[PDB]
């Protein structure tokens, strides 16, 4: 991987790997979200990180309050899928990370995806504004003009999203994470959430639709010693679906989100 | 990746990923256990296939029966790791799936690793020996000599494992796998049960050891409605005695042993 020429953007190819695909012999949709999450991680490295200076002198960190990720074609077991990504400040509200996803070969875009990022405080876990010192020590590192992965004015990924009502058509109860689930610092991997969300979506489903598109909020973290209920209700050739993700015991939201599935 | 010059063994270089490390910034060992598989895979498309064309018709695979992997340095996030892999013939019993893991940068030998694998007929689940004319196609990809990654007499990798007696000292129970632990077959990840066996080592040992061997024996599978136990027994460095069982009846789908450094 590397910037690109004007070092506002970074790029990365990946080899699609024999235990990243599913029945269809593509890529999950998980296998996606941890490229993205790699690719992420590649550009705040490439720019000196994504903690600033600022950052760590007040014990501040970046968090995701949501992801949304539109996939065409999903790459075969074997292919080469590049992805570019890059940040743009938006604000005091907070960051955005966006990508793109191209087919190595035909250089077609067969992907997008994008995210909202808060600042909080390790310690509290309070949220906060971005402060102007921050934003300024970003911003170096970002273009000046807007450049979105989801230009529209009319998408679906800054569309509000509903809280399931009880009862859920679907459900899937007692999820746990794994320590393969944790990351470096032991917090549950964001990814996890959406492999949590997609437990309660029929089999039947799965197997005649693709996933199109995902639209997932942040509430609050699982604990690696949480238990969490998946929940689904059809809303809807499409598919939508509405989720829930709850804590096992009380009740208390961790996530929330849609599913839009296109038949085969 | 890509075959060495005399065509019987496998290498190629990984670039430890973010997601792929632990709270220590070194690969896992079920990242490690994911590449020695991946290697696996890459090597058999490179020579034509792992089902050989008896096999195909006669609806028979392979199946792992133990794993054994043996870990110095774990490789830091980053870091570029190269895998070397072959396959050897052993007879009648099956055929044998060997691995060196090294550092791309120093060249040392960082890890090794073997595993057995026993010929099944894919519907009615029953275990097989190999035939003369599945030996015969097995043979042009293999080494001819012994090249064996543990070659010392009475090693770690060939020893009898006990059955976990109850109560076990430590368990983990209703361990359920998701999709992201099945396969392209709808089966779950033969890496998905060194995790699983891993959840019922207490969290003390794993922030001050540093996992050095653990080997694996596969007595049956787990479907993808199967709820699963983890139980742990300390036997000693520490060491381990493991067994999974299902969370019901308590029939056995693996046990295994783990020795553990201190930091
Ligand atoms: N953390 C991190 C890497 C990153 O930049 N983005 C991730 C987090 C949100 C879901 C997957 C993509
Ligand atoms: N299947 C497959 C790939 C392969 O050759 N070996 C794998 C399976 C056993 C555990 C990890 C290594």
């Amino acid at each position: 991987g590397s910037l690109t020429e004007d070092g506002l953007s970074y790029k990365e190819k990946f080899v699609v790997r024999s235990y990243e695909v599913g029945s269809n012999k593509t890529a999950t949709v998980e296998t996606i979200a941890n490229l993205l999450q790699e690719v992420g991680c590649n550009h705040a490295q490439s720019v000196g990180f994504a903690t600033t200076t600022t950052m760590r002198k007040l014990h501040l960190i970046w968090v995701t309050a949501r992801m949304h990720i539109e996939i065409y074609k999903y790459p075969a077991w074997g292919d080469v899928v590049e992805i570019e990504t890059w940040c743009q400040s938006e604000g005091r509200i907070g960051t955005r990370r966006d990508w793109i996803l191209k087919d190595s070969v035909t250089g077609e875009v067969t992907g997008r995806a994008t995210s909202k990022w808060v600042m909080m405080n390790q310690d509290t876990r309070r949220l906060q504004k971005v402060s102007d010192d921050v934003r300024d020590e970003y911003l170096v590192f970002c273009p000046q003009e807007p450049r979105l992965a989801f230009p529209e004015e009319n998408n679906r990924s800054l569309k509000k999203i509903p809280k399931l009502e009880d009862p859920a058509q679907y459900s899937m109860i007692g999820l746990k994470p794994r320590r393969a689930d944790l990351d470096m610092n032991q917090h549950v991997n964001n990814v996890t959430y959406i492999g949590w969300v997609l437990e309660s979506i029929p089999q039947e489903i799965v197997d005649t639709h693709e996933l199109q598109v995902i639209t997932l909020d942040y509430r609050r973290e699982c604990q690696q010693d949480d238990v969490v209920d998946s929940l689904t209700t059809t809303t809807s050739n499409d598919s939508q679906f509405l989720h829930l993700l709850r804590l096992s015991g009380d009740g208390q939201e961790i996530n929330r989100g849609t599913t839009l599935w296109r038949k085969k």
